[PDB]
Formats: structure tokens, C-alpha cells, sequence
């Protein structure tokens, strides 16, 4: 579980197609780390786009 | 009997051919003292390689 605040006045990103390493490709970036059965840390990026 | 806790995030050692004179060739070293019927101490070494 996680909680996030969204900007109600934030415009849509200029570049409509989604990218992985572009600053303007999406609005906000989020990261969540979980552990598998073996205990290894898995980094799951959460991308916020409008 | 021994109990060894290993690392799942341990990468395979770079050197493909096993070496006894190089530490990187084996992931872990395990000395075990074993006694015979005379009293001599056998320094048994157990090597972990992933």
C-alpha cells in the first residue's frame, strides 16, 4: 500500500508516447521495493502519467 | 554436520576454472577439524562454489 498526492493543475506531459528514461515522458515517478520468496529485493518503478 | 547460510544475490565467480591457490575461485571456505583413531587432527576444508 502507498499514498500519493496528485497535482490537480498539472498539465498533460508534452510527449504523449510513454518512455522509460525521459523527464517529460510522464508526470511523476514512484518506486516500491518488495522481497521475493528467496528474499531478494525487487525494484518496481511506478510511473504516473495523465 | 554444519549449517551454512548462503547468499542468493551472490554472482557466479568470474574465473571459470577452479583454483585452490586463488580465493575468488571458491565462494566460501570451510575448515572442519576431524579426529582419527590415533588423535591426529584432520583440517578438512570444504569449499562452496556457485
Amino acid at each position: 500500500s502507498m499514498q500519493i498526492n496528485l497535482n490537480s493543475t498539472d498539465p498533460v506531459p508534452s510527449k504523449t508516447p510513454f518512455s522509460v528514461s525521459d523527464a517529460d515522458s510522464y508526470n511523476k515517478k514512484g518506486t516500491v521495493t518488495v522481497y521475493d520468496s528467496q528474499g531478494n529485493a525487487h525494484d518496481m518503478n511506478v510511473y504516473f502519467v495523465k
